[PDB]
């Protein structure tokens, strides 16, 4: 409807796949080459389904900060025959707050879904499903089940992936450029 939705759509149409694990269907953001991200609670194993195609997982790393605290991001390298468009230049370098974000989801259940979530706070610490978690972004939107892995963007930046909510607020794990240096 506006330039926020324009940038979100541009990311969704080229840099997302539908990922299916034994824990459900997730929006999955492809970042560069065959490297993608997904919430760690997706529990990626040796095989994952990508757009309903059986795909070998070449590597999967559940990220933690240097305090050894959960970040709720898993970086997956996929045995896919095609590279993602490289979007690492849209990732923030530092932890920050943002104005006017969009949460975008694409699954069987929620195709072509875009939500204007408004202001995004650097929330920091969250007890997420009982697990201490750092680098959390918060937005005042009542997100539900089905949105995990959704991409959080501003104009020009990809800032996070949706990992949970409390019925009133939604929570995203930060994406930082430093996670994807090769
Ligand atoms: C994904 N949530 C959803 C889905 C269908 C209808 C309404 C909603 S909402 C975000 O407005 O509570």
């Amino acid at each position: 409807m506006g330039p926020g939705f324009d940038f979100a759509q541009a990311i969704m149409k080229k840099n997302t796949v539908i990922a299916r694990t034994e824990k459900g269907e997730f929006t999955m953001l492809g970042v560069y080459d065959r490297v993608a991200v997904i919430p760690t609670h997706a529990s990626v194993g040796e095989i994952i389904y990508i757009n309903d195609v059986e795909t070998r997982v070449l590597d999967a790393c559940a990220l933690r900060d240097l305090t050894d605290t959960n970040l709720e991001i898993t970086i997956v390298k996929l045995d896919r025959n095609q590279k993602f468009r490289d979007i690492r230049h849209f990732l923030p370098r530092c932890e920050d707050d943002y104005n006017d974000a969009v949460l975008s989801v694409h699954t069987s259940k929620f195709p072509n879904m875009y939500i204007p979530v408004g202001q995004v706070t650097n929330y920091g610490f969250l007890n997420l499903g009982g697990t201490p978690t750092h680098r959390i972004l918060m937005y005042n939107f009542p997100t539900r089940a089905g949105q995990c892995g959704g991409v959080v963007t501003t104009t020009g930046k990809v800032i996070g992936i949706h990992v949970g909510g409390n019925g009133a607020q939604g929570f995203a794990a930060m994406l930082l450029h430093s996670y994807f240096t090769d």
